[PDB]
């Protein structure tokens, strides 16, 4: 079976904000033999998946993929690592769907979650999902995460405009597996893009391939110093950090 | 029934200083068919009552009125609630009144209270009055507040020149309800008049409003710094917002 040139790609940043759209370059996509919003299937870590629309654009090597966060973590991948591609031509329009909030997000909401948020967010938009992944939706000053439990046409179809939503329920409780999304990453640091890319490329190799080190004498860097102003955000950038890569982190 | 547009005004400052007179805007009075001189009706918080001559100003708006700290007291209310207001057209004059003093405020006050104080007071001036209400007279370097117990015409009148006053009895003691009427309010200071926009539009919401910030995710301002030479008053001021508002107030 072939697997390794025509399927196989790096993860990276993302420059688009929707939590369907997968970005690549136009090379792969005609030698995948892909067009424009067809919906792909990514296989990652721990056998997870996930279905997503994918566009084209430019600024791309050949073997990298940029996908949001939320597409990210839903795939328990992280920055740097390889995942499947895959096209699915086999998706159908739902006919029932069933959503339940999370309990840490939703604190001193009132009134009824389906008419504010799941609303305008499933509104003229075809949206791909698949049975429990988790998608994000802003507003009225707040950001509420939802999980989806069950599909009619199981276990993964797309969200047609005569898709009711039994929104039935209480709150759900997070796992001891998922992070949350309120926490720290690379796409909530504004500016600072040139020094970014130093820090990430300084402490790449301890810390994604620890075991490299053992087999080879060369000593990495240990002493990294930011400074800069008062009100610039350095302990942001060092949780930022210390997020993406998984790594422990220890505050004094 | 019509309640919400003829019969809703926010309290706010006062610029007279009589204990009777409530000053509102011209247009909200020919609104709600009241003349000048009419004795008003008005309810707050925890059905209580206060009976009021009336007078119009121009430096208002057409949902504000001004009531001196007095009344507003007497009607448990603070700055920027919200109160009913009503025609009361069938108050009579008294025949029999009967008054206390409280015995925290008369210390060291030797002789007869009446021909002193209660003599000037009630002198060529109709004033309303209700039973169990609270107002306060100034004079001899000291001022004395008086609690009415009784009225002939129960439970409101006016007092006209041929109204016997009995004040016979004993002092009485403040309850733990009202609160003092020798402590600190925005009356207290003179002049700085910005500034005091500034701090009281920087700890409204906060101390207003408290839960709101369980339904929002916005960081109200928590560090102030007054500063200005010695003897401008600080400590004053700090203690003057925290009783118009209602809070705690701790003093390190
Ligand atoms: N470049 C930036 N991008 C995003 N947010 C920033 C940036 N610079 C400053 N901030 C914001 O202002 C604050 C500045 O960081 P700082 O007060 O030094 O860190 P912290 O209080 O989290 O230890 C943070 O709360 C952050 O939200
Ligand atoms: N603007 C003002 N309005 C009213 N009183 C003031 C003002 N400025 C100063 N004072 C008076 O002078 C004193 C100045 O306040 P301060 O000596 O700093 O506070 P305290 O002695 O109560 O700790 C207070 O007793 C106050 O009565």
């Amino acid at each position: 079976k072939q697997k390794n040139r025509p399927n196989r790609l790096i993860v990276d940043e993302a420059i688009n904000e929707d939590n369907s759209v997968v970005s690549l370059s136009q090379p792969k996509m005609d030698e995948l033999q892909l067009f424009r919003g067809d919906t792909v299937l990514l296989k990652g870590k721990k056998r997870r998946e996930a279905v997503c629309i994918v566009l084209s654009d430019d600024a791309c090597s050949d073997e990298k993929i940029r996908m949001n966060r939320v597409v990210r973590n839903n795939l328990r991948v992280r920055l740097g690592d390889v995942i499947s591609i895959q096209p699915c031509p086999d998706v159908k329009y739902g006919k029932r769907i069933h959503v339940l909030p999370i309990d840490d997000t939703v604190e001193g909401i009132t009134g009824n979650l389906f008419e504010v948020y799941l609303k305008p967010y499933f509104l003229e938009a075809y949206r791909p999902i698949r049975k429990g992944d988790i998608f994000l939706v802003r507003g009225g000053m707040r950001a509420v995460e939802f999980k989806v439990v069950e599909t009619d046409p199981s276990p993964y179809c797309i969200v047609a405009p005569d898709t009711v939503i039994h929104c039935e329920g209480e709150p759900i409780k997070r796992e001891d597996e998922e992070e949350s999304l309120n926490e720290v990453g690379y796409d909530d640091i504004g500016g600072c893009r040139k020094q970014l890319a130093q820090i990430k490329e300084m402490v790449e190799l301890p810390l994604r391939h620890p075991a490299l080190f053992k087999a080879i004498g060369v000593k990495p860097p240990r002493g990294i110093l930011l400074y800069g102003p008062p009100g610039t955000g350095k302990t942001l950038i060092a949780r930022a950090v210390a997020n993406e890569t998984g790594a422990f982190f220890f505050l004094i």
